């Protein structure tokens, strides 16, 4: 039931300017959003898009919301910069991943499935359509950056994903 929604969908300000990466990503960043909170109809999802985005923009001065997409309690899957953009969520690997962040604070809480699934799916489409490698490594943001980013709860969760990797597994500079 999972549907793909467009940046104009949800309303979203026009980015300020569009970076692009080549090649199929060969990273997937997952993060949480903390603030805002869980969103579970679609409209307050596609207001929490946009109060991220604002918040980006306006606020931070960087040329769109951060992340690549968006997923909320809804279901729904919202296009942010959307795929081969150079993405603002995760330093060192804008340019070559897809950051996706499920709205709300998932230290504790689990995100409830249509989430999960939203997530899963996603990627899977991004591999389908060529657009994320399909040797993938699926990381969460605290692994690349000191940062509680993606919650513990939701940490554990990715933990059992398939291509969930950590980058000590390989050892040297
Ligand atoms: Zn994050």
């Amino acid at each position: 039931t999972a549907r793909l929604l467009s940046r104009s969908d949800w309303g979203a300000r026009l980015p300020k300017s569009v970076e692009h990466f080549q090649g199929p990503a060969p990273y997937v960043i997952i993060h949480h959003s903390y603030m805002p909170a869980v969103c579970y109809s679609t409209p307050d999802c596609m207001k929490s898009m946009r109060d991220m985005q604002d918040f980006h923009q306006l606020e931070r001065g960087w040329n769109d919301i951060g992340y690549s997409f968006g997923i909320g309690g809804d279901g729904m899957i919202y296009t942010g910069r959307g795929f081969n953009v150079i993405g603002a969520h995760a330093p060192k690997y804008n340019d070559k991943s897809v950051g996706i962040v499920l709205i709300g604070d998932w230290r504790t809480e689990l995100p409830p499935k249509q989430m999960l699934d939203a997530a899963k799916n996603l990627i899977a489409f991004g591999v389908f359509k060529g657009y994320i490698d399909p040797a993938y490594k699926l990381l969460g943001h605290r692994q690349v950056r000191d940062t509680e980013c993606p919650g513990g709860r939701l940490f554990a969760e990715i933990s059992s994903w398939p291509h969930f990797t950590h980058i000590n597994d390989t050892e040297g500079v």
